[PDB]
């Protein structure tokens, strides 16, 4: 006779399912002596989870009956157990089924405690990354629902199934992220089945945020204006400058140079250094020839598209008293330095020479006072600016004295002072 | 007293500019013989540009006149210069100035004819770059007046003006880049001024469009269904992955991975090739314990801001005939192998033994054919499917012989069979 029984795993061990007697009585009382009949159990004496007692009947509980590691995730759950009747002269066949029901004995389990993402900052609100997956072999009710992710404001889960049935856990970037600000999480993920008690399990992780170039350089101010004396050595500091980049590694290193459309005349005489920003004087200027420059600057990270940040530096040079004055003395004579005068006296007023001055520089450093300061009595007379005459102021004697001798003073009003002095001699 | 002229620059060398005899005669009539004056130039400087006739005070070009080599950049240009009236009894003084004017004889002229200029295809619509400036040593409209850029799908000019007044042509991209498809460009940047004749001066862009990661890997399919023989050897190719990536240098190099979320077990049996993506075995596999896998595999390049690709492979594992049928078979003897029999002549169908079989593997490898042989007149007869039972089918004549040794088959219906044998005596 088939019988089919119906119990809840890891019950205490001698617990009884069914009597025999009970439950065949149609059969045990229609036998020989039924008082006499005794049972025998159809199993090897390793693991016998269900045992018979030989003189009543009683099927009980012989090992431990654990469902788990018995049909593992099979909804379906049954012992299988053949008991005689002795003596074997009409004995009796009893095939008895014993369903086996789950506890929620076994909560849900990670893999690992410590789950390590790593996110980049870039990532877009709406990347998502699938989690470990709990582990729960229990079954129905008692096997693995739902995952829960510990508050915070920059993720979120979704809970979902693949393919064979199994829930997961996707993790979902809800905030843009921004490693400039906040490098690394660590967040619990907590897993919970449906049974009654409901069990609970938990792994942490531990997102880290790469860096990605979200930056580039920034300069304190964007202009500058300097000053530079056109005297100045090679290598004179004109200007430090310091740019700063948030990101990290390469995409925070900077490079400073001169703006790729610069003209070659400003790279000729600047130098600016790659590492450090250094603005010096590769060599030297002169206000005389160009009085300022309009330098372009940048600097740019060694990180994948980056885009460089620059700031105009305009160098002003000022003048200094590095030319000194030029005198030019002139003549109707067509041949020589020399002034010829004629022999027996002459006018008042008489044309000498015609006197002009200059100076290469600006400003006073530019401006010339010019004296004639020869041995005798002859005047400088002006004309227009930086032009003079060279006249006489009385009648001369020519038995006197034959040979003079003139001197020009031309002294620009520069400090120090600079002056030149020519000579020249007027023969009568 | 002061006389202004107005002449044009790269003149005829020995042309007449003016005649002072006929522009002066207000001061020349006023003289004692003005046919006999005569005039002589103060010519300063090494720069013997203008000459006068000593005879009627004709102003001729002594050397040409280059408005450029003199006045360089700046727009008023005259050339300053004393002339004065033989005989000296009252001579005059002529303060004589000569404005030269600009011809268009210097076209626009770049540094570099090869502007060599970088660009990541990342760079978003609305990029400039400001270009090189051509240089036009002319003034007024013949100097650099506007630019133009050869014509194109990509790029496009916009003509700006510095705060010293230069003009210069600043790069715009209009369309999104592609690397891609199009690496490189080459287009002609021409300066030209506003002169007549229009002059103009040009020199090419090598524009070249550097690399962003702006690709990330692709998989051949989305997932992909694999079956596997139980028994396949170690090293088996379960498959060979192929994944593209458009992108140059590392930003193209493909890293093939089990996903950071696989469960230990099937890192424990599979291996991919992270080159090449070979997919294959490495612990074997047993249908008898888990019958599928669902792996998720990804290839992501080497680049920044890197998304990852995915594929699923859903491995089924298929049974084969690696289990051999068991045998158990019970009897009343508690010691050993014997069955012992009722010494005194027995009923037909007497309890012998009880046979059970099984067979680990499924369908018809785990279907079992069960085969009673021995010396004589016995009867394997069947109670439940794989359980049978071993009876008398004579009447037992001790007569005849009291040992009986019997052999019991299981036999499975699988390809290559397989089988067990078990062997017992029956002592009567
Ligand atoms: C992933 O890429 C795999 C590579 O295939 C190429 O990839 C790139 C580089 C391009 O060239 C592209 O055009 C190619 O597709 C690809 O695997 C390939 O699959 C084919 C069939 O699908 C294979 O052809 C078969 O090759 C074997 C062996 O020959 C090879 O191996 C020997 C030993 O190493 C070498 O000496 C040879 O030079 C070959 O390289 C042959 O036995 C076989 O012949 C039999 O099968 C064909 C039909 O396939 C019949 O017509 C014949 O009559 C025979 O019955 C084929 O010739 C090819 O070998 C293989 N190459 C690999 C793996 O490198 C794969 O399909 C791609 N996708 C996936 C999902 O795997
Ligand atoms: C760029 O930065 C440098 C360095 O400044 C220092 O380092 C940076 C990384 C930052 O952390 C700064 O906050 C930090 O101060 C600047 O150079 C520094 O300039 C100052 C003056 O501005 C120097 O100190 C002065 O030196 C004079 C002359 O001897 C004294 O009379 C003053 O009493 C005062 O001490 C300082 O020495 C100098 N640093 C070094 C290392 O030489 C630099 O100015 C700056 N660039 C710009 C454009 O501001
Ligand atoms: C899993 O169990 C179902 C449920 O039915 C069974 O009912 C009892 C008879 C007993 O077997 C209990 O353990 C189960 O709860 C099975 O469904 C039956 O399957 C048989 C044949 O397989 C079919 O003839 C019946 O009609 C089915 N019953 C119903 C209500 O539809 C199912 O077969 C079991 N699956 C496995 C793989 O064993
Ligand atoms: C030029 O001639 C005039 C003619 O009157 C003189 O006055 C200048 O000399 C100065 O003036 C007189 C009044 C006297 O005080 C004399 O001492 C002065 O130096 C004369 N100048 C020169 C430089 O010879
Ligand atoms: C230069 O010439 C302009 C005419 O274009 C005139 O207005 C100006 O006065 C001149 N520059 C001077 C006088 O400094
Ligand atoms: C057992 O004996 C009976 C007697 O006739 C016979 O019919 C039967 O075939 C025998 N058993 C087997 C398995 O042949
Ligand atoms: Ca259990
Ligand atoms: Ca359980
Ligand atoms: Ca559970
Ligand atoms: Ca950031
Ligand atoms: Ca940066
Ligand atoms: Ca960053
Ligand atoms: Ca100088
Ligand atoms: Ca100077
Ligand atoms: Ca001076
Ligand atoms: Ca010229
Ligand atoms: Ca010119
Ligand atoms: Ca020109
Ligand atoms: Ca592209
Ligand atoms: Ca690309
Ligand atoms: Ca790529
Ligand atoms: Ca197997
Ligand atoms: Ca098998
Ligand atoms: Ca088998
Ligand atoms: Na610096
Ligand atoms: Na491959």
């Amino acid at each position: 006779k088939n019988l089919k029984y119906r119990i809840y795993e890891e019950q205490r061990v001698g617990s009884v399912i069914a009597r025999l007697s009970e439950d065949v009585a149609d059969v045990l009382l229609k036998l020989p002596n039924p008082s006499t009949v005794r049972f025998r159990a159809m199993q090897r004496g390793n693991s016998p989870l269900l045992v018979v007692n030989e003189d009543n009947g009683e099927i009980s509980i012989g090992a431990t009956i654990d469902r788990e590691q018995l049909c593992q995730k099979n909804l379906n759950c049954s012992i299988e157990f053949d008991v005689i009747t002795l003596p074997t002269e009409h004995l009796q066949l009893f095939h008895i089924e014993v369903e086996v029901l789950d506890i929620n004995d076994n909560s849900p389990q990670f893999s690992r405690s410590l789950i390590p993402i790593e996110i980049s900052e870039s990532a877009a609100v709406g990347t998502r990354i699938p989690l470990d997956s709990a582990f729960d072999p229990d079954v129905g009710e008692n096997s693995l629902h739902t995952y829960s992710l510990s508050a915070n404001d920059f993720f979120n889960i979704e809970v979902r199934t693949r393919t064979d049935g199994a829930k997961y856990a996707e993790l979902i970037v809800v905030r843009e992220l921004d490693r400039e600000l906040k490098s690394s999480y660590e967040l619990q993920l907590t897993a919970s089945d449906m049974g009654v008690p409901q069990r609970s399990g938990s792994s942490i992780l531990k997102i880290s945020i790469s860096d990605s170039n979200d930056n580039s350089p920034a300069f304190e101010q964007q202009s500058y204006i300097i000053q530079l004396l056109e005297n100045s050595p090679v290598g004179t500091l004109l200007l430090d400058l310091n740019a700063t980049d948030p990101d990290e590694g390469a995409n925070g290193k900077i490079v400073y140079s001169f703006s790729s459309h610069v003209s070659p005349k400003i790279m000729e005489t600047f130098k600016i250094d790659s590492e450090r920003g250094h603005l010096t004087l590769f060599k030297q200027v002169d206000y005389e020839i160009t009085k300022s420059y309009e330098i372009d600057v940048q600097a740019q990270d060694l990180g994948p598209n980056s885009i460089p940040a620059h700031c105009k530096i305009i160098i002003k040079v000022v003048d200094v008293n590095d030319n000194k004055p030029e005198i030019n003395i002139n003549l109707m004579s067509p041949g020589k330095e020399e002034i010829s005068y004629i022999f027996e006296g002459d006018p008042i007023d008489t044309f000498v020479a015609l006197v002009r001055v200059q100076d290469k520089d600006s400003g006073l450093n530019g401006e010339i006072v010019c004296k004639l300061h020869g041995h005798g009595h002859f005047k400088l007379q002006k004309t227009y600016e930086n032009n003079y005459l060279i006249l006489t102021n009385a009648t001369l004697d020519r038995e006197k004295r034959s040979e003079y001798s003139l001197t020009v003073i031309a002294e620009d009003r520069g400090t120090p002072s600079l002056s030149t002095v020519k000579h020249f001699t007027v023969q009568i």
